[PDB]
């Protein structure tokens, strides 16, 4: 989408995976979807260094709406859980230096059953803009036809444009096309800043594996589509929650960097380990994800329960990720000729190699003919950065 | 098995899950299966508090053997990887106040292809006794009939007895029989100190779930046969390795205590986090596992992606575990009438309840009328101990 936005993948926080559609503020007040949750989350985004690291968008997902539109046919926030309204929330979020994301649905209802946007595309776009919304995630439930789906996504893109407000447009269009026909990603890219391709992540290594395997299986179809202004969205970061081991968290962070994924954390910033916070705030890995060239990486090799992925970076640099998919035993040795990496460009005539994950350590100069040897933990990833050089 | 051993579930360390059949001492000298690996583990078991916590059996799994028997037809350890031989390693381990476990196979080869014990059961038992072995894990590969399987497990049990040395006898008899015939656990218990029931564990939450689900599905057949001298073995503890989140590690420790499982760690004692060490050494949870009554716990309830398990303990106490199997969202609320716990006696007229996992915290007195409410992390477990006030 050519709106000047998302020139690097968008970074922020989105409530869905960790908080879902919890409406019971009486018995579960700390996890119900409420304006207080987002206000406190904004405070922590500032005070715990998230904003500084690049996480700028504080995003509301489904279940913020009142059950029905107001007298003027406009959407309203739930009166009990959002009594002060979205415009006041956005004012608060902006006063913290952050940006506010909201959610809506292309069809007659949101996936959780709340008012849908079909018939109100321009009204809803203008409403969000008046409120100060800076990002829209547009879901695909309750759409009567493929034609409705595509028309609605295009219409909402145009209607947001007409407001004159800069609004990141996050689409689930390709995901909801798969029951019927395969997506045309040139069109989607025309209308969307990023798009969900695959099933929702949950708090499990099984889910990470499913997402990565779908992505690498489909990579000839999606990798080259991505670039500044339009990204593939493999769904939220779930680091900091409950179901991933440390090595599985490292794998998610590394591979979302490789994939030029939007980085939307879905966790509870009020209750997050120092290890998870340091990984999510890792400056060198975020710099890979945010590389200005904006070319998505890919799976280079797979075999013997190993994977090698790589991503071309600005200035003849490359990121390389090695995944050990064997889920038994200990760290496994993996060796590769550096000439096989980065299309034989990364280390011609030499490269300086820095390991970034699981721990940061300089590995040194590797000439074009040399071999790189690593050990990778089960379900873990070694992430390396290669800097092309003439020196040594 | 009435040999006076395994009166509580055996506790120790077993190389297989973490170190497997790594024979490459040239390129991986610190991880290959060798005498040096077991000496290093023995030293740390003493110096890092594992033995004090109760972990006593340092166990060798498959791939210790030389490719062939010796001139006299006996098993021998690999001459390069075990240059001083098993008897000498057992001497060292005994000098640390520990016990040594070894591995053999009822069939013609071990699962990894080394010499099997079929046709050599008495020689092999006497060899192990002469070496000072304290425990035998007896695998089931390369056995061509259910009759040979059964007769081999019984024959080795008897041959061990006949040596006169006390040797814990760990069998895989049910696991290898189950595809073809339902095992008779009364008979198995007669011949074995503990027995593997289900597929090998690996370093994954998926494996833990599979083991728990098989155990609760089969619990009417296996729970009552367990007790002092004879335990169900749901396989190694893999806490401290790579594949489990903290809450999944908590779930494994809590449920292996509920199940009166043997506690064979398979990890790298040289490289283990302080938090994994503290969980594996948790005195209150080990005390539940090691409860002298030796009554195996069981699944009480399942529904809404929660499970409740409980275990009766000595002196009117009970342990209760609540598992959250929903793998999305946040800590999820579960409540249960305490009159539903411990068959209705745990908290009649009242009980004091202490949470042990994920953190220790006294919850207070609960009357017979009360309800217990808790939030359980996704894939995590809350483990409680209830003491009747009477
Ligand atoms: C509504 O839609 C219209 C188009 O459909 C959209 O305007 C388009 O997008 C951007 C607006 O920022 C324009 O692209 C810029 O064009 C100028 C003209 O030369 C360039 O100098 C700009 O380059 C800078 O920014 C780029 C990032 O966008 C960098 O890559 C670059 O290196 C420079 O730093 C940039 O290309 C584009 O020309 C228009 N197209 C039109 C007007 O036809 C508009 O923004 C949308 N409105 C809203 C509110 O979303
Ligand atoms: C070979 O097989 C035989 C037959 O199965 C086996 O003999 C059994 O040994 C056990 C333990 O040595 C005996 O059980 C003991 O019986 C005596 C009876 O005098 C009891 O005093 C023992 O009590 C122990 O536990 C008490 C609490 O329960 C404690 O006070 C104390 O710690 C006691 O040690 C215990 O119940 C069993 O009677 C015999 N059975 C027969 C038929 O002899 C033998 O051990 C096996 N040998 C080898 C080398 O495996
Ligand atoms: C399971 O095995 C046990 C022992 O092999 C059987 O129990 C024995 O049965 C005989 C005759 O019925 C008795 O004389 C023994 O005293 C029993 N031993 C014990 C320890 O109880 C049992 O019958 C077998 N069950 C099945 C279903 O085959
Ligand atoms: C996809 O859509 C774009 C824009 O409408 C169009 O130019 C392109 O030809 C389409 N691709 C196919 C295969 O139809
Ligand atoms: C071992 O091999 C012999 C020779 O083929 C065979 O007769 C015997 O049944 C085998 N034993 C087992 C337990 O498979
Ligand atoms: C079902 N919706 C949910 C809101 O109800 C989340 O936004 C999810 O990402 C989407 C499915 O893709
Ligand atoms: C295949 N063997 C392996 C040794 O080869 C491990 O002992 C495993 O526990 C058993 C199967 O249950």
């Amino acid at each position: 989408l050519d709106n000047g936005l998302a020139r690097t993948p968008t970074m922020g926080w989105l409530h869905w995976e960790r908080f879902m559609c919890n409406l019971d503020c009486q018995e579960e007040p700390d996890s119900c979807i409420s304006e207080k949750l987002f206000m406190e989350m904004a405070e922590l985004m500032v005070s715990e260094g998230w904003k500084d690291a690049g996480y700028e968008y504080l995003c509301i997902d489904d279940c913020w709406m009142a059950p029905q539109r107001d007298s003027e046919g406009r959407l309203q926030a739930d009166p009990q859980r959002f009594p002060h309204g979205i415009r006041q929330l956005a004012n608060y979020v902006h006063s913290k230096g952050l940006k506010l994301g909201i959610y809506a649905d292309v069809g007659n209802k949101t996936c959780a059953g709340f008012p849908g946007s079909f018939g109100y595309y321009d009204i809803d776009a203008q409403t969000f803009a008046d409120w100060g919304v800076d990002l829209l995630k547009f879901d695909g439930c309750y759409c009567d036809s493929l034609e409705n789906l595509a028309d609605g996504y295009k219409h909402m893109s145009l209607a947001l444009n007409r407001t004159g407000r800069s609004i990141v447009y996050s689409c689930e269009w390709p995901l909801y096309m798969w029951p019927f026909q395969k997506p045309n990603y040139t069109e989607i890219r025309q209308y969307c800043n990023h798009w969900r391709n695959f099933a929702d992540i949950d708090d499990s290594w099984k889910s990470i594996k499913s997402i990565l395997d779908w992505t690498s299986f489909n990579q000839e179809r999606i990798v080259d589509v991505a670039g500044p202004g339009g990204w593939n969205d493999p769904d939220m970061l779930v680091i900091g929650n409950f179901g991933l081991s440390w090595n599985q968290q490292v794998t998610q962070m590394a591979l979302w960097a490789i994939m030029a994924a939007p980085l939307f954390m879905s966790n509870d910033l009020r209750h997050i380990s120092p290890q998870a916070k340091a990984l999510l705030q890792d400056k060198d890995v975020i710099a890979i994800n945010q590389d200005p060239l904006g070319k998505q990486g890919y799976q280079l090799r797979q075999g013997d329960n190993f994977e090698v992925w790589e991503r071309p970076l600005s200035g003849l640099a490359w990121a390389v990720a090695m995944i050990n998919r064997q889920e038994i035993g200990g760290p496994r040795s993996y060796t590769i000729a550096v000439a096989s990496l980065g299309k034989g460009v990364a280390c011609n005539p030499a490269c300086f190699i820095t390991q970034l994950l699981p721990v940061k350590r300089k590995l040194g100069f590797y000439e074009w003919t040399s071999r790189l040897r690593s050990h990778i933990n089960p379900t873990g990833t070694v992430l390396l950065q290669l800097e092309n050089t003439m020196q040594m």
